[PDB]
Formats: C-alpha cells, sequence, structure tokens
C-alpha cells in the first residue's frame, strides 16, 4: 500500500484544486504533492517495481537507471518552481517586480522543457506497459504544471504567444498522454487474460491497481483546462473496483472459479447504484475429526437502491448454495460501508482441503447522523482469525485523519462464486469511490459535472456501456432518437441562479440534443459529428459542447433527448455538466 495509497492520495488531493484553483489551496496541494509523489527516489522505484509484480516481467536495468536519473533532475525543478511560486503568492501585488518575473518565468520553462525532453524515457519500446505507473505519474505533474502558465502567465509577464503556445500544447500532450496511457494499460490487460482462477486474479489486481494509479488520474486531465473550466470544478469518479476474492488459501490446486465464470458473471456496465441489503446464507464445512469443523458463508442475495430519484430496488439473482443455517440480513440504508474485515478458516482431510469465510464485519458510517459503527456476519461455528481487511487494497485517501472521514471507497455489491467440485464458495465484493454524491448537487460557486450514469432511467432503448477507459466511468450509449436518459438533480440554493449546459459526447452524425425539466423543454441545440460509424472511441472521438439559452433548476427531473439518427446511427453521452452564470 505504500504506492496504492500514494495513488490514492492523490487523486483525493487533485479533486480539491481542479478547475481554476485558488492560489490558497494550489500552493499547499503543491506542498503536500512534494512530499507524496516527488519526495525522493523512493516512490518511483516503488511505482516500477508495481507493475514488474502485476505482470510477472522485469524493466532491463539499463533503461531502469536512465529513467530514474531523469526523474530526479525533474523533481529538482519541480522543487524549485514550487518554493518559488509559494513566494509569488504570499508577497503582494505591489512586490512583484521585472526581476521577480523573470526569475520564475526561467523556472517554469525549465521545468516544463525538461518534463517534455524527459518522458521519452518512460516509454521505450518493449518496456510501456512495465513503465506505466511512472510515465502517468509523471504525465499527470506535466500537465498539472503547464496550467499555471494560463493561471499565472499575464502576472509572470509573459506575452500573449508565449501562453497562448503553452496552451495549445498542454491541449495536443492532454491528449498524447491520455491515449499512451489508455492503448498500454489495454496491451497490458489483455497480456493477463487467461482461463483459471489463479489467472483471473492477477488480471484483475492488474485492473484494480491501474485503475486506482492510472486511469483516474487521467480522468482529470480534460480539468486542468483552466480556461474551458475557469472556475473551481465538483465532480466524481463512477467506476467500481474488485477487490481481491475472500479465500482461507493463497493456492486452491485448481479448484478455483474458472476466468470465464468470474468474468461473465462480475457486473456489466450499468447505472449506478447504492448497496442496500445483503443476505449471509451459512454451511457447514465437516472437518475431518469434528474440533476443526466450522460453519461458512455459502450465497447471498444483495439489494442495490438506484441512484436518486427512484427508490424502487433491484434485488439480485442468487449467487452461490443457499443456506443450512439460518440466513443473516445485514439492512444498509442511510449507512457508508467504508471497511470490510473477513476472517477465514480451513480443515485438512486425507486428501483434501476445505475453506470458507467465517466472519464479516463491516465498518460504516452516517452522515445525517454523523456517527461511525459496525455491522456484522458471524458464521456462530468457529470462526479462525482475520485473514482479509479491504483497507490492504483499497487504502486511506487520508492518514491525518480516523477512517471514517479519511476512507477511498464504499462497498457497493457482493457476489458468490462456486468453486469447481463443490468445494466451496469465493466471496467477490465491489467497490465504489467516495468522489460519489448520492444527492446529484448542483453547486452555485462551482462548475458541476453529472455523469449520465446517475440517471435512474433511461428510455429509448438506451444502454449504459464499456466506458472508453479515460472518463473516470461508463458511458451512455443512445441508438433511437427520443428520449434517452432522466437524472434527478438537487439545487444547492433556493433563488433564481441561472446555469448554461455543456454535454460531452460522441456521435456518427448531426443530432439535436434536448434538455427537459418536470417534463418541460428548456434547452435545444444542434451538435456535430464527432466520430465516424465502428470507429473506437480515443480522447478526440469525444467532444464538450453549450447549449446556447441559460436556465434556472425550476424542478428536478432533468431529461436528455436525442434526434437526427439515422439507421446505423449512435450516440455516446459520458457527461453533462453546469456553469453558473450571473
Amino acid at each position: 500500500k505504500d504506492v496504492i495509497q500514494k495513488g490514492i492520495s492523490v487523486v483525493g488531493d487533485l479533486l480539491g484544486v481542479v478547475g481554476f484553483p485558488f492560489g490558497g489551496a494550489l500552493v499547499s496541494f503543491y506542498t503536500n504533492f512534494l512530499n507524496t509523489i516527488w519526495p525522493s527516489e523512493d516512490p518511483w522505484k516503488a511505482f516500477m517495481e508495481q507493475v514488474e509484480a502485476l505482470m510477472d516481467q522485469k524493466i532491463a536495468d539499463y533503461a531502469k537507471n536512465k529513467a530514474l536519473a531523469e526523474l530526479q533532475g525533474l523533481q529538482n525543478n519541480v522543487e524549485d518552481y514550487v518554493s518559488a511560486l509559494s513566494s509569488w503568492q504570499k508577497n503582494p501585488v505591489s512586490s512583484r517586480n521585472p526581476h521577480s518575473q523573470g526569475r520564475i518565468r526561467e523556472l517554469f520553462s525549465q521545468a516544463e522543457s525538461h518534463f517534455r525532453n524527459s518522458m521519452p524515457s518512460f516509454a521505450i519500446s518493449g518496456y510501456e506497459v512495465l513503465f506505466l505507473t511512472t510515465y502517468a505519474q509523471a504525465a499527470n505533474t506535466h500537465l498539472f504544471l503547464l496550467k499555471d502558465a494560463q493561471i499565472y502567465g499575464e502576472e509572470w509577464g509573459y506575452e500573449k504567444e508565449d501562453i497562448a503556445e503553452f496552451y495549445k500544447r498542454q491541449l495536443k500532450l492532454t491528449q498524447e498522454y491520455t491515449d499512451h496511457c489508455v492503448k498500454w494499460y489495454n496491451v497490458g490487460l489483455d497480456k493477463l487474460r487467461g482461463s483459471s482462477y489463479e489467472s483471473w486474479v492477477n488480471f484483475n489486481r492488474y485492473r484494480r491497481e491501474m485503475t486506482l494509479t492510472v486511469l483516474d488520474l487521467i480522468a482529470l486531465f480534460p480539468l486542468y483546462d483552466v480556461r474551458l473550466y475557469p472556475k473551481e470544478v465538483k465532480t466524481e469518479l463512477t467506476r467500481d473496483v474488485l477487490t481481491d476474492p475472500i479465500v482461507g488459501v493463497n493456492n486452491l490446486r485448481g479448484y478455483g472459479t474458472t476466468f470465464s465464470n468470474i468474468e461473465n458473471y462480475i457486473r456489466k456496465p450499468h447505472l449506478f447504484d447504492y448497496l442496500h441489503r445483503i443476505q449471509f446464507h451459512t454451511r457447514f464445512q465437516p472437518g475431518y475429526y469434528g474440533n476443526d469443523s466450522f460453519n461458512y458463508w455459502s450465497g447471498n442475495y444483495v439489494s442495490t437502491r438506484p441512484s436518486i430519484g427512484s427508490n424502487d430496488i433491484i434485488t439480485s439473482p442468487f449467487y452461490g448454495n443457499k443456506s443450512s443455517e439460518p440466513v443473516q440480513n445485514l439492512e444498509f440504508n442511510g449507512e457508508k460501508v467504508y471497511r470490510a474485515v473477513a476472517n477465514t478458516n480451513l480443515a485438512v482431510w486425507p486428501s483434501a482441503v476445505y475453506s470458507g469465510v467465517t466472519k464479516v464485519e463491516f465498518s460504516q458510517y452516517n452522515d445525517q447522523t454523523d456517527e461511525a459503527s459496525t455491522q456484522t456476519y458471524d458464521s456462530k461455528r468457529n470462526v479462525g482469525a482475520v485473514s482479509w481487511d479491504s483497507i490492504d487494497q483499497l487504502p486511506p485517501e487520508t492518514t491525518d485523519e480516523p477512517l471514517e472521514k479519511g476512507y477511498s471507497h464504499q462497498l457497493n455489491y457482493v457476489m458468490c462464486f462456486l468453486m469447481q467440485g463443490s468445494r466451496g464458495t469465493i466471496p467477490v465484493l465491489t467497490w465504489t469511490h467516495k468522489s460519489v454524491d448520492f444527492f446529484n448537487m448542483i453547486d452555485s460557486k462551482k462548475i458541476t459535472q453529472l455523469p449520465l450514469v446517475k440517471a435512474y432511467k433511461l428510455q429509448s432503448g438506451a444502454s449504459v456501456v464499456a466506458g472508453p477507459r479515460f472518463t473516470g466511468g461508463d458511458i451512455i450509449q443512445c441508438t433511437e432518437n427520443g428520449s434517452a436518459a432522466t437524472i434527478y438533480v438537487t439545487p444547492d440554493v433556493s433563488y433564481s441562479q441561472k446555469y448554461r449546459a455543456r454535454i460531452h459526447y460522441a456521435s456518427t452524425s448531426q443530432i439535436t440534443f434536448t434538455l427537459s425539466l418536470d417534463g418541460a423543454p428548456f434547452n435545444q441545440y444542434y451538435f456535430d459529428k464527432t466520430i465516424n460509424k465502428g470507429d473506437t472511441l480515443t480522447y478526440n472521438s469525444f467532444n464538450l459542447a453549450s447549449f446556447s439559452t441559460p436556465f434556472e433548476l425550476s424542478g428536478n427531473n432533468l431529461q436528455i433527448g436525442v434526434t437526427g439518427l439515422s439507421a446505423g446511427d449512435k450516440v455516446y453521452i459520458d457527461k453533462i455538466e453546469f456553469i453558473p452564470v450571473n
């Protein structure tokens, strides 16, 4: 968790200063950012190590040390420019003099040039995957650095040319860095797809650890354009992640649920929801003497409640084997599960081993009544000791605080997969990022992004579909003309605040988007074609365009409709965003 936390930390801290940040937070963000990612050789070594271990492969020592040498040089330029920028922020409008301007212009240029020059040593042929966490971390520091040209460049006495040359380069690299990072993420994801359990696990560990350090980072790049995003931005990541399965033995000797039997039943892409109920089913594992025997979690139902605007609960299929003991229900309404800690047990038999999950204790937190607690599944017979802590796989954003304020992720789903040869049950849990906001609240001071996945309702046969890898979530796909998604929205104020809508989409034809509040259309405009038929979605495939007329939140249920589709045609809708307007 050294590395995984550093990545969870940085997403958290960057969500604080995304869009146009206050020079207040921007500076403390930097002082904390250097302590995390740029403090030494040390993290950068562990970032290489991490993917080496995720891939059972190794980086040639010649290229490992080339990269490390660049990185010490960058660190020096970065430390130096942050020392400078902290003085610029402190000192007043009338100690800015021609010489303190020029000093900071040359440290910035020397940070920014040294980065361009250095990135190819994290992308060296044949080792692109193994460098991917390193690349993405530096990539981010380059883009996050580049935006202070747009904030302070006038202040620093850059002429208009130099500023606009920086901005153009920031746009191009946001794109190169995004499409590189996705491409190799997927290369190395596909090397890992096997057919055994023992391989599903690693494929998945690659998928979690890549998501936490690479994909969630790149989702924030388009928000460093602090002229498209000239206020602070309020935002969230919708992607789910799967913690390693809960077994009581490191090697199952071939009775693992197979690759195709895990991967095809984990949740397909779907509208966002919240963990509402788990129901534990419980069987008895006989021990080969009676004294080494235990009860264990054989299966379950999960009930989730959908995103705000609909209370009708989605109770699942049954997963696993039905209970011989009594059932246990844990109702989770109004609660956020921030942790799960689990006990296993096992029983050696003269030519067989049986294992199961005997106890699971969930830390939850209630922010209506700001109060933490715990709720638990015990089997009631021979629990053994904890062999599994969601903390090790999903660390805290902030260690300063106690876990119920600092947690990174909360528990959204639970599936029980069955081992081959009726030997046992494997739990697999599913997690969502804390950044999500159940209320779908539209800030009056910040630009506010709503992923269409927080709809509670699709119509006209729109579907939820696998995200292109960089949106930090999944997307909605419209193939018919008409409605497509209703999303419930909560004004943060009760005066007549006015907004501009702005929609992030990809289209095969020219189309007409239409927004409506409690049934009443308010915006209607024309939008360009961004792709051709069957193209596969890269950064440039998408597009972010304004509706003309401004409006107020006269209601809650906002509806997105579309028209101008032929046969063949397709519209992907990532996000919708509101920008307050005087």
